[PDB]
C-alpha cells in the first residue's frame, strides 16, 4: 500500500475523517436553516471530493468554469451553476452542455449580457436558465441590491426575451475581511436580506424569481437566520484552511488538506531548516498576511498531522520552502530536530489556491493507506 | 490539400482562443533566447538555461537550437520528461532527497547525465552509500551560498567544504563542479548594484571550487546565475556555465529590476472583459489569481502593478490600467492611481479582450496546462508544459 511514507513530496493529502467531519458540519447547518447546500465545487475539482459532499444532502454543484461543468457532467452530475458573469462567446459551449442534457445555470449582472444570452437562446431554439446576480456588500460582481430599475431591466430582457428567470444569487465575499462572530452574523443578514429584496423587487414586477442563493463559507457558518433563502453556496469549507481559522469559523484541527513535503536540508545559522514545498507546491496565496495571525506561506505539522505552533514556513521560492521559528529567533541546532528527510506536513493560506497546484489529492484513509484522487487544472 | 483546408478551418488566433490564455509573443521569446545566448558567448561561458520557467519541450528547444548546453530543471519528473524528449544533460538544481535515489538511478541507467546537488555531509554520505550498493558514481555538485538568499555551503567554509568533496569523492562518486545561484538580486533595481553582485556570485562560487581544487578533489564545473546577475555581470573569470530561465519570457518583476522593459515580456494572458462596477471605476476580466497566480512580486518594487498591467489585444501597453485585485476566477482591472475611471465600460466594453503582462513569468506559466505559441501571423499554436511532480 501507499502511504505518507511512501509518496514522493511534495504531496496534497486529504484527512478523510477530517473532510467527512466537515461535509457533516456544513450540512448539519443548512438541514437546521431549511436551505438547499449547492457546493461550490472550485475548492476541489475532484469528483471523489464532490461525491462526498452529494452523499451527505448536498443538492447540485456551483463551479467557477465551463471546464468544471464538463467534467462534472461527463462524470454524471447535472444540475450545475456556473457562478462566473457569462461571456457571450462561451455560449456555444453552454449551449452545447444543455444540448448534451447538463442543466447548466448561467449568471448575469447587465442588460447587455441579458441580450447576448436572450438573442442567441432564440436562434439556437434553447430557453438558457439565468439568475442575476446581486452585489450585497460591494466585494465585486452584481447589481446593487437597491439597484431596481437595473434589476427589472436584466430581469424582463431574460424573461421577456423567452429565456428562464431562474433566481438570484449572492456572494458575500467581503466576509473574509472579518474576525468576529458579531460582524460575520450582521454580513450574513446583509447578504440573505440584499438577495431576498432583489427577488421580492423581481416579484412585485411579476417576473419569476424561484431560487434565492447566497453564501460563502464564512457567512453559511455565522448566519442566524436564512428566512427567503433557498439555498446555500459555499465550498472552502470541505477541506477549511488558515484563512477561515484566522476569520474563526474553524480551528486549525479541522484543516484536513496538508501539503507533505521532506526537509531536504538547513540553514544552521539561521535555525532554517529547507523542504521541498516551496510556492509551486503551496501556491503563492499569502491571505494569512493581512490577518491577525501571520503564518507565511503555512502552519508546520509534523507526519501525524499535529500542529506545531511557533513553527511556520517564513519564506518560499518555486521549489523551496523555508521553515523557520515564527517568533523571528534562530532555532538552535534546527537539523536535530528535523534531520534530512524528515517528512512533514504543512497546513495552507487558502485551501482552493494550495490545491490548485496539485494534479491530484492523497486521499487518507484511516489505516494510514492514500488512494489518489485526480483533480481538474486549466481551462 | 485536404489537410491544408482542414487545418486552416482549425486554426485559433487571439480572437478565437477562449479566455484565459497564456500568450508566448514567439518574436519577443525568440529575441529574449538570442539576447542571453550572445551574452553568454561575449563572455565565453556555457548558457544552462533553467526550464521550471516554462516546462515546455518546444521553449526549451529554441533554446537548444540557439546554442544552450544542456539544461536545469527544479524536479525529476521535468528530468524524465525532457530526457523522454531527448535532452541527456540535466541538473537538477534542488538538494537532493535522498528518497529519490531510485528514481535518479533510473534516470541515469536509461542514458540521462543527470547531475544531482548536495550541500551536507549527511546527503553526501547518503548518496554515496546508496552508488555503492547500486554501482552507480552519481555526479554531484556542491551548492554554494554567495549571497544568503537560501541555502548552500558557506564559499568561505573550507573545512565543510572539504567534508563534502571528500564523503563524495572518497565514496568514489564523481564530484563533478560547485553552483550558486544569487537570488537576492532579485531584491536590486540599479545596474551598479546588480554588476556588484554578480561579481560576489562569480567570486565566492570560483572561491569554492578554487578550496576543493587546493586540497586535491575535482572541481571541473563552476556554475553561476541568476537572469539579473547573468545579464549585469562584467566578466565571467573562472565560471564555466551560467543557469537563467525567467530571461525566456521576462516579467514585470525583471521590468523593475531594471534588466528589461515591459515591451520584451513575451508572456501574457488573453482575457475578457465579462462585467463592470462603473461607480468605482472598475472593469471585471476572466482572469483571476487561477489565471495570473497569487504572485505579487511588484507590490514591494518601485512600481506595482497589482495583478499584472493591462496591455490592448495588440500587446501594447494601456499605461495607468493594472489588475488592482484579484479573487479565484475574477480580475478588477481599474486604474493602478486609485482613481475611479469614468465611463469604465465606454473604456472597457463587454466582451473585450485584453492582454495582461504577469508579475512573475514562472507563477503564471504554472497556472496553465499549455501555453498559446503566437506567429507573427497572428495564428496559434498550443505547446503543452508539465504540471506537478
Ligand atoms: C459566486 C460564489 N459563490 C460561492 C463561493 C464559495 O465561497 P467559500 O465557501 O467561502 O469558498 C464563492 C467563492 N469565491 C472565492 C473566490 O476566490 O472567488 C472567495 O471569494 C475567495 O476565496 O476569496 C463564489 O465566488
Ligand atoms: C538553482 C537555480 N538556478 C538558476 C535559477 C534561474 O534564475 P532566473 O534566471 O532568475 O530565473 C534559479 C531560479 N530560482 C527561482 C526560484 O523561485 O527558486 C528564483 O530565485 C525566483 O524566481 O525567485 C535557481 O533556483
Ligand atoms: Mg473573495
Ligand atoms: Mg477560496
Ligand atoms: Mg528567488
Ligand atoms: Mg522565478
Ligand atoms: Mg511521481
Amino acid at each position: 500500500q501507499d502511504t505518507l511514507l511512501t509518496l514522493d513530496t511534495p504531496a496534497a493529502v486529504i484527512d478523510l475523517d477530517r473532510m467527512q467531519r466537515n461535509i457533516a458540519r456544513m450540512q448539519q447547518r443548512m438541514d437546521a436553516q431549511g436551505v438547499r447546500l449547492r457546493p461550490h465545487v472550485k475548492t476541489s475539482k475532484s469528483v471523489p471530493v464532490a461525491a462526498a459532499q452529494r452523499a451527505a444532502g448536498a443538492s447540485g454543484i456551483t463551479v467557477s468554469t465551463l471546464k468544471e461543468a464538463e467534467q462534472f457532467f461527463a462524470a454524471g452530475t447535472t444540475d450545475i451553476l456556473y457562478a462566473v458573469s457569462m461571456a457571450p462567446h462561451r455560449l456555444p459551449q453552454a449551449l452545447q452542455l444543455r444540448r448534451r442534457g447538463c442543466d447548466l445555470k448561467l449568471i448575469v449582472d447587465s442588460v447587455a449580457a441579458a441580450q447576448a444570452i436572450a438573442a442567441f437562446g432564440r436562434e439556437q431554439g434553447e430557453a438558457f436558465e439565468v439568475w442575476i446576480e446581486i452585489d450585497t456588500d460591494g466585494h465585486r460582481s452584481g447589481v446593487g441590491a437597491d439597484d431596481t430599475p437595473l434589476l427589472l431591466a436584466i430581469g424582463r430582457t431574460l424573461h421577456d426575451g423567452g429565456m428562464r428567470l431562474g433566481g438570484v444569487l449572492t456572494h458575500a465575499g467581503s466576509s473574509y475581511e472579518l474576525d468576529t462572530p458579531e460582524a460575520l452574523q450582521a454580513l450574513a443578514e446583509r447578504e440573505r436580506a440584499g438577495c431576498v429584496q432583489a427577488a421580492e423587487a423581481l416579484r412585485a414586477a411579476g417576473l419569476p424569481c424561484p431560487v434565492v442563493s447566497v453564501g460563502s463559507t464564512p457567512t453559511a457558518l455565522a448566519a442566524s437566520r436564512l428566512d427567503g433563502v433557498t439555498e446555500v453556496r459555499a465550498g472552502v469549507y470541505v477541506f477549511f484552511d488558515l484563512v477561515m481559522r484566522n476569520i474563526g469559523v474553524c480551528a486549525a484541527e479541522d484543516v484536513a488538506l496538508s501539503v507533505l513535503a521532506t526537509v531536504i536540508g538547513h540553514q544552521a545559522d539561521k535555525g532554517w531548516a529547507i523542504v521541498d514545498a516551496g510556492w509551486m507546491a503551496m501556491s503563492r496565496d499569502r491571505g494569512t498576511a493581512r490577518q491577525k495571525q501571520d503564518f507565511g506561506y503555512g502552519q508546520v505539522c509534523d507526519l501525524q498531522g499535529r500542529v506545531m505552533p511557533g513553527f511556520v514556513l517564513t519564506g518560499a521560492n518555486q521549489e523551496h520552502g523555508i521553515l523557520a521559528r515564527a517568533d523571528g529567533a534562530a532555532e538552535a541546532d534546527i537539523a536535530t530536530r528535523f534531520p534530512l528527510g524528515t517528512r512533514l506536513r504543512i497546513l495552507p493560506n487558502h485551501a482552493c489556491a494550495t490545491g490548485a497546484q496539485f494534479p491530484a489529492y492523497q486521499a487518507l484513509a484511516a489505516d494510514g493507506s492514500v488512494q489518489t484522487w485526480e483533480r481538474l487544472h486549466g481551462w
